[PDB]
RNA sequence: CUGAUAACUUCACGGCGGGCUUGAUGUCCGCGUCUACCUGGUGAACUGCCGAGUAGGUAG
């Protein structure tokens, strides 16, 4: 929503550490793209990265999809140990809310204290011309655009891409909580006449 | 069968010093409140004597 027109602020460099994080629209790029991913591989381990992108990059940014979640166990207790990436099943009547009636794609990283510098390139979010989303959902087919950094940077050879299209394959169903032992938050209802259900 | 069960935040602490609000000031003119008017004691606590005695004691 903040295009090229008005994307320097000119007071500091908080504009992109604000928009790689969800809380707000994103802004929307078109082959602009050198701008960002110069800092974004020096984020980790501004035009120095160009003969080692190739290190750091055998599977540790790219397994921080499998830690990347939908739902947040750690809230608030944080050792809870678990991944949740499932949105709803069904829909409701318009006077009560859930988060099924506003768009899912500001899931984010919630695993580990010395890995927080490793949720990058594949959990934010790039808003080309609609239907919002996350990267590790439109970059599973063969043809796509904006692949300009990829025949121009000649640090990042073709060896890991196939990979990364293959291990995103299916990730939306996945659900593993184990409550032996944790800090899950466990509750009880009638929902049946006599069967109660345990849910949390 | 309650986002389940459990869950002692606390110790010390000097906002003080100084300060001329004043000057001047015509509220007045006029003005018919009037008419009418039963609170009643049914008959209802008497007749005498003494006291010089509107005071005081008696008999019935």
């Amino acid at each position: 929503l903040k295009e090229l027109i008005a994307s320097n602020p000119d007071d500091l460099t908080t504009e992109l550490k604000r928009a790689f994080r969800p809380l707000t629209p994103h802004i929307a790029i078109d082959g602009n793209e050198l701008d960002a991913l110069t800092i974004l591989v020096n984020l980790t381990d501004a035009k120095c990265k160009q003969k080692l992108r190739d290190e750091k990059w055998w599977a540790s940014c790219i397994n921080c999809v499998n830690y990347r979640q939908s739902h947040n166990p750690k809230f608030p207790d944080i050792r809870s140990e678990g991944v949740i990436r499932t949105q709803a099943l069904g829909e409701l009547p318009s006077f009560l809310l859930s988060s099924s009636k506003i768009p899912p794609y500001h899931w984010s990283y919630s695993h580990d204290s010395k890995y927080v510098n490793k949720s990058a390139f594949l959990t934010n979010e790039f808003c080309w011309d609609g239907e919002i989303s996350c990267l590790g959902e439109l970059l599973k087919d063969a043809d796509h655009p904006l692949w300009n950094t990829l025949k121009k940077l000649g640090c990042s050879q073709k060896t890991c891409k196939a990979m990364a299209k293959q291990l995103a394959d299916i990730t939306l169903t996945t659900i593993n909580v184990t409550l032996a032992p944790n800090y899950l938050t466990q509750i009880s209802l009638p929902d049946s006449d006599t069967s109660y259900i345990s849910l949390s």
